[PDB]
């Protein structure tokens, strides 16, 4: 026989649809919308990833449907023919469905209904084939029963096409609604009006027993409000299925998989199709691009067992009921709590994968006989066990959750005769630098080394790396800073490359930048909540900075995820102020300095503040460095500076420095710097004397050559 799958089936449990081996439907997407079937060749690499199922938004509706000259269903057949034929001798899945196009949150009731006349009985017998009714078919979630829905009608549409599906193709699942926005326990009371009032039409009565269907949704909501809403649904006996959900690694800026919601949804026991595409071609982003899938599942400790390949590797966190140990909680508006995490607890997998060890025996022998990781008993405070006979290049992961970002004590519990080295990457990025551990004069003589760590938000493998051998590890532990990275008061708020402040705007409670005028609208409190991060309240009225559609400012108080702010120090006096919910850093555009913005990490000065006491002297700007005609001679100029009675010119030969002061008492705004070696890079900054006081440090300025 052929390797067609087939057809899916609801589970014992009840919660979605699994394939013919038992298992969760997980795939990408496609489209054939305006564009041709993407090609075999990359169709197969979806299999690569761990996938067994494509989703193909089909065709696109024309909202003007049956007027004369408007596009009618039908028209991508050829290459939808492709996508089918191409997923069956693949042994993939496929759900197909209605899109949008430039008309999001919207449908044709009637272009839907003649869709489905001529596909379903066209794929009926194709076993691997389900059918999604429609993509959000509303603006953007239920119920869409309401008379208020925008547009109304919608379960008219799904009762009606449902009929018409199962005229034609009986036997073929059905994937209902396709919900954008599925959130709370809210949005499942609401989608429950709309079942109900779809099996009443249906079936007769508002609660059946579905043996062929599910709610399809999606994961705009994010991952929270969506786990509760699928959680609550699923307590209500209707399975579900994902159909399109996106996130991104906390920090990037980007989109890529939701990791957190992905393993939420395989706790649960619901297939999901991602909003990541197959090339060559689609309106997201690359599936098989690492940092958009394979990078961010390999990263977080995620796994699952793919139909095809040997990716994600088979892995799991031993102790803490296989769930991923959790960091830090909030305890009376504080961000508090020391995680212990004991060395001997590292995830489960294999050598090479969950940890590499030498050989493939322990030969300590206690704790776990069927691992290579070396265990003995020790003799430390509150007993147990700890790794021992650990060689250089040795490694351990252990799968965490830091549901809270931000700075956090990183402490390891030690023993050795002589000194030794580690490294410790989260989600394989390094946190920590080359940690040189003490000496403690034995092998079971134990301290504690401790190191502050910069942790983004989610799923995460924390990975010891021994650099040198000659220690034991009994535990490894986590807790958020109890003292922040900056003292509590009243500041004002100066960008480092414009020397702009912020500014409350009572009116429309919005936040806006402008010139330090020194007024009680541009001055905040601010206030340490565990974590590096901070409530930010403007001087005048008590009200929270608030970054959600727009950044402005708030009665209510914050600790929720949008009024809290990471204050992360950038090492040479300035800061940058990381947004709680992507990770992405508060900056002014360079381009326009009226617009603020969130952004990834970069070096530039336009991303960084000066969090100052009010009546600190202002720091220079727009520092220029240019190298003079023929001649070894750099010529500095930049603008004035508020209050300054003189300039300090600085220089380095890296960028970020430190900076070695060439020139004080510069009475002038621009110098002229005769030392500069031939041809090799110099790196200018420049401070301001007022009264005394020394401001901070100029952005930098790299020197200019020719052309
Ligand atoms: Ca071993
Ligand atoms: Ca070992
Ligand atoms: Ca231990």
């Amino acid at each position: 026989a052929s390797p067609q799958r087939g057809r899916p089936r609801l589970n014992a449990a009840r919660t979605t649809f699994v394939g013919d081996n038992g298992q969760p439907l997980r795939g990408p997407y496609t489209s054939t919308e305006w564009t041709a079937a993407a090609p075999y060749d990359q169709i197969a690499r979806v299999k690569e990833l761990g996938f067994n199922a494509v989703h193909l938004y089909a065709e696109c509706f024309d909202p003007r449907y049956p007027a004369p000259g408007s596009k009618a269903p039908g028209y991508a057949v050829n290459e939808i023919d492709k996508i089918v034929e191409r997923t069956r001798e693949l042994g993939l899945y496929l759900v197909i469905t209605i899109g949008n196009g430039a008309n999001n949150g919207n449908h044709n009731a009637q272009w839907a209904r003649d869709f489905w006349k001529f596909y379903a009985p066209r794929y009926a017998k194709e076993t691997h084939v389900l059918y999604e009714i429609h993509n959000e078919p509303v603006a953007w979630g239920p119920p869409y029963s309401s008379s208020t829905a925008n547009p109304p009608g919608a379960v008219d549409m799904e009762i009606d096409v449902y009929r018409i599906i199962r005229t034609y193709a009986p036997e073929t699942p059905v994937l209902l609604f396709s919900y954008a926005v599925f959130g709370g326990k809210g949005g499942a009371a609401e989608a429950l009006k709309d079942i109900r009032a779809f099996n009443k039409a249906v079936f007769g009565n508002e609660n059946a027993v579905w043996t062929n269907e599910a709610v399809a949704f999606h994961g705009y909501a994010g991952w929270q409000e969506t786990t509760i809403a699928v959680e609550e649904l699923l307590k209500a006996g209707y399975p579900c299925f994902m159909t399109e959900y996106a996130g991104g690694a906390w920090g990037s800026g980007m989109g890529g998989l939701d990791v957190e919601l992905t393993y939420e949804l395989e706790r649960l026991g619901v297939s999901w199709l991602t909003f990541q595409y197959i090339p060559p071609t689609g309106v997201s982003d690359d599936v098989t691009k690492p940092e958009y899938f394979s990078a961010l599942v390999e990263n977080s400790g995620l796994s699952w067992t793919p139909d095809y390949g040997n990716w994600p590797a088979a892995r799991g966190v031993y102790g803490n009921g296989g769930l991923a140990r959790e960091t830090a909680t909030w305890i009376n508006n504080f961000l508090t709590g020391t995680t212990r995490i004991e060395a001997e607890d590292f995830d489960w997998g294999g050598n090479g994968v969950s940890y590499y060890d030498t050989d493939s025996v322990n030969v300590g022998g206690q704790y776990r006989p069927d691992e290579g990781v070396d265990i003995e008993k020790t003799s430390d405070t509150g007993g147990g066990y700890n790794v021992g006979w650990i060689s250089e290049g040795e490694w351990l992961e252990y799968t965490i959750r830091v549901r809270n970002p931000g700075y956090y004590n990183l402490s390891l519990r030690v023993a050795g005769i002589s000194g030794s080295r580690v490294q410790v990457s989260f989600g394989n990025q390094d946190k920590t630098g080359v940690w040189e551990l003490p000496a403690t004069g034995g092998f079971q003589t134990w301290t504690t080394a401790t190191r502050q760590v910069f942790l983004g938000a989610g799923l995460q493998k924390l990975r010891i790396n021994a650099l040198s051998g000659g220690f034991n590890l009994n535990w490894i532990e986590l807790s958020p800073i109890s003292t922040g990275t900056i003292p509590d008061g009243t500041y004002k708020f100066l960008n480092r490359a414009n020397g702009k402040t912020l500014q409350e705007v009572t009116g429309n409670n919005s936040i806006i930048t402008a010139d330090y005028k020194g007024i009680t609208e541009q001055h905040w409190k601010i206030q340490h909540i565990g974590g590096g991060q901070y409530r930010i309240s403007s001087a005048g009225r008590g009200w929270n900075w608030n970054w959600w559609m727009g950044f402005g400012t708030v009665g209510w108080w914050g600790t929720g995820s949008s009024t809290c702010f990471i204050i992360s120090p950038t090492g040479d006096g300035y800061y940058r102020i990381v947004l709680v919910g992507d990770g992405t850093n508060l900056q002014i555009s360079s381009g326009d300095p009226s617009k603020i913005e969130g952004k990834a990490f970069h070096g530039g000065a336009n991303q960084q503040w000066a969090i100052l006491p009010v009546s600190a002297p202002a720091f220079p700007t727009g520092l220029s460095a240019v190298l003079d005609s023929s001649g070894n001679t750099a010529n500095l100029t930049w603008n004035a500076a508020p209050g300054a009675n003189s300039y300090n010119v600085k220089r380095s030969t890296k960028s970020g420095g430190p900076y070695t002061t060439i020139a004080t008492n510069i009475t002038s705004t621009n110098y002229t710097d005769t030392g500069v070696a031939t041809g090799t890079k110099y790196y200018y900054v420049v401070s301001a004397v007022s009264n005394g006081v020394e401001t901070l440090n100029s952005a930098e300025a790299i020197l200019q050559y020719p052309k």
